[PDB]
């Protein structure tokens, strides 16, 4: 049914394949892009950008052409702060240079994401993407932008 996890949770997608516009790092903590893995626990267990704006993104390089059929998102709780992305855009690319924004009915698609810090939310991509690179662009968030991710799809 072409909807299998492509490797964020299980590390089939390696740390070096995940990058971002920026990330939050100070002398105790780094919320690195490679922490953006679905269901990850332990310390600083999500990606957070250096500052929360609408110009940030999390990028995954799948390293080959994949049929991408969906994206799963999750927030994170840190101390008293419950953080999650409420809405986001998706862009994609074959070369990592030229990006195509995901549309619905000819217009920019706003994906409805999370409404808490721990529940995963699956979003279908219709039409599906045949692509190598994906970016998630947060456009609305609670408290701060934080992301744990899975990408769903299959070979061909």
């Amino acid at each position: 049914s072409c909807s299998m996890p492509l490797g964020m949770q299980n590390k089939a997608i390696s740390d070096s394949q995940i990058t971002a516009s920026s990330h939050l790092s100070n002398i105790f903590a780094t919320w690195s892009p490679s922490q953006a893995r679905l269901h990850l626990q332990g310390r600083t267990n999500a990606w957070r950008p250096r500052v929360s704006s609408a110009e940030e993104w999390l990028q995954v390089d799948l390293q080959k052409t994949v049929k991408v059929t969906g994206i799963t998102t999750q927030g994170v709780k840190s101390l008293l702060s419950s953080m999650y992305v409420k809405e986001f855009l998706v862009s994609s690319s074959q070369d990592g240079r030229r990006w195509t924004l995901f549309l619905q009915d000819g217009h920019t698609k706003v994906f409805q994401g999370n409404q808490d810090s721990s529940t995963p939310v699956v979003n279908a991509l219709d039409p599906p993407l045949f692509t190598r690179y994906l970016r998630i662009h947060p456009t609305s968030w609670a408290q701060h932008i934080a992301l744990r991710l899975e990408v769903l799809g299959c070979e061909a």
